[PDB]
């Protein structure tokens, strides 16, 4: 295991602490055992997501003190408008709270303009992994979230270079079977998170792309992790081995129409989100008429100025090479402690969290019983360390996915190293225990993106 | 008119600047006529709105320094849920990014909840007066948006101490129209915005309760500006003249089930957003269910941690009387100031803004070429403040015959931020207004250059005659 | 009286409160009848000073948040070395932590320069006017400071359009007196703070300038005041009138050899001080010597790295002319209040504060007894404004008599920070001190309880005759 | 070696770089061979100094945002007081605006009140070991600062628990030799700086207090590092096995009469100094006369408010023992990576800082020739890594004889700032410093350029040989 050292120093504080054993059963216990529903305060370091949790430069808090909240015409959301351009290419913009807003705002629209001439009466959207709000609102709209990543993203123990990749037998199949008339949009997921945080190849988009045009179908990046991927591609297509990162970056949007954002990922922000379009002002105007309502006007779209200013600012940041490496090699650092270790992790490790299979670490509990589950709890009460769960939890409706992760999700710019050696300890510490105790089931189960307020119960 | 003194001094400034009236004419121009469509560097005094540009005091900065950005179970959430039980008595909370994300929340859930029970067949929603976003939600739903402000708002000169009470009589007519099957909830909007920022009375809201709860129907208060209401009630009723500000606010909410609230307003925040619900535990859980979804985990509900620590203390002193006496004092001021130049407003003044009625001011523009629209458009030439329109222009067209709804009145609305321009501003304002008093009678009325089929207030293009 | 408005809105407010009556009394006697020695919790409106209690811009905070902390070769040092070279054509810099830091690190050099060469055997500075730091150094370091402010300041009712100026006939007859060889340096002190905030002229700096230089004296600026200074001569000398204010800044600077600033007065800071010499490398060489042991290295001078950053933004907004007319402006406004109403005032007003002539105030209370010094603790109680005493209490007292020296201004100081109070507080500083009118006559002096050795006026405590 | 995990998360982020080795040669041939005039862009990583260059907390800063910046009687001051109180038991403080303002604040007050009481004739300082600004301020009033630490402090790799001891024959000796009459003052230097960071025991500060009590001597505490070495005092001594941290202090402070502190050391601050004394009030009243023309009025003693904010909480934090133990067990790292490589250093390494023995690393340069100088020229060169010299090129001349003053140790100082790098970076640093292993036998010596006659290693430039 290799440690790569900040290419930055430290700013500003932010203290932690470890609460007693008996602070964390208490705690879970009042939880329903469902870590969602855990405080703060009764947690040590805290893994549950890499979302909205990053560490903001001293530029971009400069940026939010000068930040114009104006109602309409804000300059950052000029400024704005202006990087996505830079970055992307693309002409239109529409600022969200966050990715979910963004999905909420494009994703009906992008329905009902399938709809007209009378198609599209059996809807759908195909991605190579739709992630937990982005399925949940192509669903709440009537359509059917269709998901075909590659199968290597299955067997977590072997290299593969593109876990991300669509499948691309299974893209043209989807289109014969459901006809292109039915399918709304394709999803684009760099990374694919859902598979792990695993990178999407420059290829694979492309020819997704090009697959698309042809039948006529509007494809849509899902970008919360866009740089993560484009580090990836560098790294591992030879094509762009003297390529710099916004070069990748620029031709990745050649390959879709719109993107949708959470800028609490890869633009290292504690909130934010974007809609880009490229050049389809149709609709781009049908989905500022959603943004009215459902966000805010559509120059600031929910968000503060200070906010627009700090995401002009994250999206520079974000891009830049030295500081990809680093993030991204301590995710591969912790996922090379525990692998050393014995522990079974997806591998190679991902963009933004080490995803550790819980399938083979823990393969007598059944989806029935949440693998993953009961080893993030196991954790929590060993260490205080919060984790999350990426299978058939989180998945929904027992469907049993064909990935059991416990996700150690790392925000970006915030631990040390030395906070990835006290998490590996702690879960290595916890080989003699993956036998015994096991098992979980539901008290209240909401019937949409469950995993988040459920309450469950062991045995 | 009267000035009352700032109860706080600056800390932290903000450069603007008049743009020449040469840069003015062709900003306006580029901006096809519609000062929505001008970028903020064209503007010197933006009074477009009071909402989310109000300046923030250093307690509130310092809590934005420390909050806690936890995806799950912020420091802050727990605070924001103590802080509504203080001041409403409410049990439940949900943060939301803004007040229109609080409505998307709540209102479809309450739409679904009464539609399970076999009822809310013909669905509409009843209120003093809906805000724009809110119709819009309950239009969204499938229902109608009723508004049934009393009509002493619509004698503008004419002061009342309460324009913003709902019609009882009213109220009761449209009971028995739709039947309380069919009303989904009857929104409560403190003050009422539409109709000015006119407070409704404590006894207008109890009353409005008491039917609402005999008939079985759900009643939701519309928040945003609660403490200026709050403030009018402790001004206006003997019975509330001794009484703090928390203490006025406590007895309002005695009168709803629920509130919706834009912190963006009274709170003196410029974001956030807030769902309280005082006891029923199952809509509670249907709009948790709703927010996951739509605006993120229940305990951030779309904001950043450092806002939800910013109005935890933004609640406390959008409640502080000194405070509320100094901003409502200013709007006051500035209304003061025009009507004793003989231009005429909504009096008297609410909260939050000088409502000017352009009927008077520009006789030769009929409503259909938006008279108060041409008066903001000239005042901007003039002076570089931006100013909105509550008239036509807004209004839009009928449906069913498609041409201009009949507008009951032509407000520009001079839209006042809270603790961000001085008196001296104030002055600015009034005196660049009273000096186009000549102009008026030969301004220009405003055609369509772009109109668009919806929301057409936000972009139209418009051109003078 | 003409209100002027803030080119600029607010952006991050601070609390304030009056104290009641009762606690104005009983802190008033704690502090021994002496006002420095009042917390601040004790006041209302603070006018002891615009020394580091101006407000900043957001682009100052911002400057903050990315400042280098560097203990050598800050990024931000840099930038003020080019700031200097830009504002003055000064090639060198040594920062200090504030005004008097600067004329500690630089006075004692001159002194020690002068005398290298043989000379300063009796040696003095001369001065329009010696701040009361500046000539506590100058006799720290065993000179005389001789001061020699136009007679004119002495008329405060008659305006003069440079009260701040030299009398060059009695720099004249000082160095014939004294002869050039014991004069250690001359300081033009820009505004004229003693005198009132009141403006030296561009040819008296120039001939003052002229004169020194004929004889081999070297001329400090002291500069804490030299933007307000530079506006005066835009507005005074028709010369300038279509000048720049950094025009006029330019040529000031022609007139001196090196300066010393309290960068927490003009450059709109809470905290900073600069040391700037024009291209006397020995000198400069001389200072940076001083500079480590009694402030820090030579690239902070004893302030953290932010402050140099809002130092560098700061010098940039204090120089701005719509900023400098708002600021000047309404210092005039609370003098014109007073002056309307029949309060005697240092007429014209300064940049910087209004000062109230206190022997015509208060005729009936000998100079012994601190004229001024009861007008302000009456101020105090009745109002809760903190103003400051700059006559016969800040004099102090004879060394060759042990007696009260007997001063030529009696000045109460209503002094104005930058961008923090609105024209609505000056209107409540002026209606608190008009409303005394015939309390006036009633006003007691004071006698001592304890007095300070020296450095009286800022630690000594009073009782009421 | 062992390294420890921060006890906080990073909410903050700074970029830094690593300078091309073209881009290094340049900057060090511009510096003169001499670090400390290198600008900090050509810095990777600055271990210059731990002094000021800390990263602050979000309760820092937010405590800053609300800082009452009042000229007299700010909030903060009165906190600081009262925090004084707590932490150290003394009734008086005077705020300076770093530890060589709190220097120059006390140590002339010191003298004169020895010399008013007949004595002090011949006037000497005597520590465990004067830093070099507390000795310049010294030497600066006219007196002899003797330094007498324990012998133990040369042996660098033989372990001792207290390296920072006064040798307590040589206290003895030092009282006979001089007088106490002439001692003015006994300056107990904790942790021991000069040493390499080493602590004084709880049982050494107590006998010297003992001596110091029986001859009349008063006692100050040079108290830059105090936390620091209340954790050794912790961690080596059984008596304190079981203490609180802050009881560890509390004893500490009862073997001194005063305290000066730069708080820009273990207060975890930018900027920020203290004066501190026990009961002697006439003391304290002298100081704060001094304070008033040198630092600023005595409630803010040259700081921002904002800074005496920052002070109040920092010293809280400072304290903390789980930060202390990481702090502190981050230098033992980076000592050990040396150690175990065989780079010799002083051994156990102290609170801030890894000092490696150059006199033991190169020793075909001769002391005249700035062997620890060489090295961190060096070690800039291969890395970007800025380290400091604390040896023959810091100690200077001896003024009777012109010549190298003797260098009982040629130390490089790996200074580390508080919560700023990661062990990652001390990796760096190790990993650089540890590949010059076979360079360091070829290394020549430096030669002067220019040289000051008094702090030549803070300006003096360098050729090499
Ligand atoms: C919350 C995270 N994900 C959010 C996310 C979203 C939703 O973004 P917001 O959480 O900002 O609504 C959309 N698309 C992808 C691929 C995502 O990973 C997370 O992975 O924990
Ligand atoms: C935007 C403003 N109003 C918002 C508002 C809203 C919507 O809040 P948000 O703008 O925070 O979505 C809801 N209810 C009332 C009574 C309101 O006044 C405005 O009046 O300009
Ligand atoms: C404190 C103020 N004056 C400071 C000052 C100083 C001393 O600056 P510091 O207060 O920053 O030390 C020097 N020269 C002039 C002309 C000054 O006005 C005051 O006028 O209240
Ligand atoms: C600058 C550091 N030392 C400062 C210091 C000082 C002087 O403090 P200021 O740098 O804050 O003036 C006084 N006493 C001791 C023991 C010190 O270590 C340093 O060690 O680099
Ligand atoms: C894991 C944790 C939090 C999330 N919020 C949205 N998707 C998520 C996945
Ligand atoms: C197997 C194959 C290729 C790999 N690249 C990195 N680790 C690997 C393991
Ligand atoms: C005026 C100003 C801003 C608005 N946002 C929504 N409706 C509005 C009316
Ligand atoms: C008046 C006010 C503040 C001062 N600071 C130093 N001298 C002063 C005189
Ligand atoms: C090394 C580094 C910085 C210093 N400041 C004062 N003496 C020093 C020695
Ligand atoms: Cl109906
Ligand atoms: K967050
Ligand atoms: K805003
Ligand atoms: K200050
Ligand atoms: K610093």
């Amino acid at each position: 295991a290799k440690r790569i050292v900040e290419p930055f120093r430290i700013k500003m504080v932010e203290k932690i602490r470890v609460p007693s054993r008996e602070e964390r059963e208490a705690a879970l216990k009042e939880a329903g055992y469902n870590p969602f529903l855990l405080p703060s305060s009764a947690v040590y370091i805290d893994l549950l997501t890499d979302s909205g949790t990053n560490a903001m430069s001293d530029h971009q808090w400069a940026a939010m003190i000068t930040g114009d909240e104006a109602y309409a015409g804000s300059r950052n959301y000029y400024d704005l408008k202006d990087k996505a351009k830079e970055l992307f290419n693309y002409d239109y913009i529409i600022p969200a709270h966050q990715g979910r807003g963004a999905e909420n705002i494009l994703f009906p629209v992008l329905l009902k303009y399938k709809q007209k001439e009378g198609k599209a009466k059996n809807p759908v959207f195909i991605s190579n992994f739709h992630f937990d709000t982005t399925a949940a609102h192509v669903e709440l709209n009537g359509c059917k979230a269709i998901n075909i990543v590659t199968e290597k993203a299955f067997d977590s123990e072997t290299y593969d270079d593109w876990k991300g990749d669509f499948d691309i037998k299974k893209l043209k199949e989807n289109i014969a079977q459901h006809g292109a008339d039915n399918i709304v949009a394709i999803v684009s997921t760099v990374t694919c998170n859902s598979a792990g945080g695993q990178p999407v190849s420059m290829s694979n988009l492309k020819e997704v792309y090009e697959i698309a045009k042809q039948h006529g179908i509007f494809v849509v990046m899902d970008s919360a992790r866009f740089c993560e991927n484009a580090y990836f591609i560098k790294a591992r297509d030879p094509k762009y081995k003297n390529a710099t990162i916004k070069e990748v970056i620029f031709d990745m949007y050649k390959y879709a129409d719109a993107l949708t954002m959470s800028a609490k990922k890869d633009p290292l922000l504690n909130i934010g989100g974007l809609v880009a379009i490229r050049d389809n002002e149709e609709i781009f105007t049908l989905a500022r008429q959603r943004c009215v309502p459902m966000e805010g006007f559509v120059t600031y779209g929910g968000l503060a100025g200070r906010d627009m200013a700090a995401m002009v600012q994250g999206l520079e940041e974000g891009t830049e090479e030295e500081y990809l490496h680093y993030r991204i090699g301590q995710v591969k650092y912790l996922g090379d402690r525990l692998r050393e270790a014995g522990i079974p992790i997806q591998y190679p490790t991902g963009g933004h969290a080490v995803f550790v299979d819980c399938k083979k670490l823990v393969p007598q509990i059944p989806g029935d019983q949440f693998p993953a589950q009961a080893v993030i709890n196991a954790l929590y009460l060993e260490s205080g360390v919060r984790a999350v769960e990426i299978g058939s939890f989180l998945l929904g409706r027992q469907k049993h996915a064909d990935m059991e992760f416990m996700r150690l999700t790392i925000a970006r710019r915030v631990y040390t190293n030395d906070h990835m050696d006290y998490i590996a300890d702690a879960l290595i510490g916890l080989k003699e225990k993956f036998a015994t105790l096991k098992g979980l089931e539901f008290e209240y189960e909401p019937p949409v993106l469950r995993h988040f307020t459920a309450r469950l119960k062991p045995i």
